[PDB]
This record gives structure tokens, sequence and C-alpha cells, in this order.
């Protein structure tokens, strides 16, 4: 299956951030801190929320995103985690891993163990007022249990929307190999908006990890 790299929906270092503090093609918000090699979406301070979203919408029948990130913090517990998004609108701040509680599209949530370790796929058609704590278990379309914190190498999520199936593959941070992925979850017959923004958001609470995204690479898939 053919992949075309879509620069207008992507970011990576080196020199990720412009001299003016912006990241080409994206908007950062909240407590997100662009730096040369990564964007620290939510730092290890109390009650943080941040995000990075594409400034334009993509209209890809099929697509794939490769997101490389780290979630780093003290102890065996941390919070909150991060979310990868494809939604009709350009997301704004809220209580769902730093983003708003309603959306039209899909979120893939990486929820840190704070005593569930989980990666969860959650759809929304614009009608659900989502509260992760209350609704995650019941509304998850699919999930897997992986611990993505404090790993030796960057964690890599590959989220593919191809032939109406949304698949989540994960490299859980034990190899530097940008292509060594294992299956996490898939959702068949997923309907998502024909056009939408890509995004990534994170948050902290009383417990707080540093949530860093090193790169977000978007590909348009063809057949």
């Amino acid at each position: 299956p053919h992949r075309r790299f879509e620069y207008k929906y992507s970011f990576k270092g080196p020199h990720l951030v412009q001299s003016d503090g912006t990241v080409p093609f994206w908007a950062h918000a909240g407590n997100a801190i662009p730096s040369a090699d990564q964007i620290r979406i939510a730092p290890s301070l109390k009650s943080q929320r941040g995000s990075v979203w594409t400034k334009t919408k993509a209209a890809f029948e099929n697509w794939e995103v490769e997101v490389t990130f780290r979630v780093t913090g003290r102890g065996r517990i941390g919070a909150d985690g991060l979310a990868i998004w494809y939604t009709e609108n350009q997301g704004l701040d809220g209580p769902v891993f730093g983003s708003a509680d309603m959306w039209n599209g899909v979120g893939i949530f990486f929820d840190s163990f704070d005593n569930n370790p989980a990666i969860v796929v959650v759809g929304n058609n614009g009608q659900i007022n989502y509260d992760h704590q209350n609704d995650g278990a019941t509304q998850a379309l699919a999930s897997c249990q992986r611990d993505f914190r404090n790993k030796p190498y960057p964690v890599r999520a590959k989220i593919t929307y191809y032939q109406k199936t949304l698949t989540v593959m994960i490299n859980n941070g034990f190899t530097p190999d940008k292509n060594d992925y294992e299956f996490c979850a898939k959702v068949e017959n997923m309907v998502i908006p024909t056009q939408g923004h890509f995004g990534i958001s994170a948050a902290t609470g009383g417990l707080a990890d540093d949530h860093d995204v090193l790169s977000f690479l978007t590909f348009q898939l063809t057949e």
C-alpha cells in the first residue's frame, strides 16, 4: 500500500521550532513548549494541559500517522497521558488529555498508570460529552494494555486508517528501530469525518510527567 509523506500535517526536528517560536503548519497551545528536537506538550508541573494541532484540514481517504513520543516521570505512577487525534475541528483545551470534551472524529488515548496502563480508541460524532474516568471503559471501541512511561527508547505509535479500518500499532520503547511495531488494537468500519485536523494533546494533574512528542509524521495512503 503506497504512502505519500504529507509535510503539511507533520513535524520533526532537528530545528523543529522557527526563530519566531512557531512550528510550521501547526499551532501549539496551552502549556506546550516547542523546542529544537521535540515539543513538550505538557511538562511535569501540576495541572498542565497542552496541545499541538495542524492548522489545516486533511482530506485523505486513507492515512497513516507515525508519532514518536516519550512520557517521563518519577516513580511507578504518573499522570495524565497523551492523546492523538483526527477530528473535524481544530481542537482546543479541555479535560480529555488536555483537549475538549467533545469532538467529531477519533481520539487514541495513552492513559498512564496512576493507580490503568491503557491505549484506547474513542470515537465521537459530536454528541458525546466525554469524561475519560467515567466513560473510557464503556465507550472504548478497542484498546490494549501497554506501559509507555519511562522507556529506554522513544515510544512509537503508528495509527492507520485504511479501507475504513483504524489500526493502532505500538513500538513500546525497547528498541531504537523506527519500524518495529506490535499490534495494539483495531476498529473495523470506523466512520470519521472526510476532512479533519490532526492533533496531539497531553495533560497532568496532581501527579505529573513530562509528555514529549519528538515527531508526528503523516502519510496519505493509496488503493
